[PDB]
């Protein structure tokens, strides 16, 4: 199970770093937003 | 700890997808956005 | 490996917990977005 939950942290730490990026760039309008 | 860890992550899967569908229709402008 | 994979997770939902803020935030136009 353990092996299994790390691979799902860290799938999920790509994937809220991958937002953050989005979010920010949303927030400051970079790039014509 | 591990039985509590697992729902948490499997919490998060859950909200991450909810996020990536917001900012996807965010960053597409779909439905008016 | 749990005790590392706990911080992970904690780390996520803070991040999720504040993704959350600033995409509902976006979608409803608060303060001017």
């Amino acid at each position: 199970e353990v092996e299994a939950l790390e691979k799902k942290v860290e799938a999920l730490e790509a994937k809220v770093q991958k937002l953050e990026k989005k979010v920010e760039a949303l927030e400051h309008g970079w790039d014509g937003r």
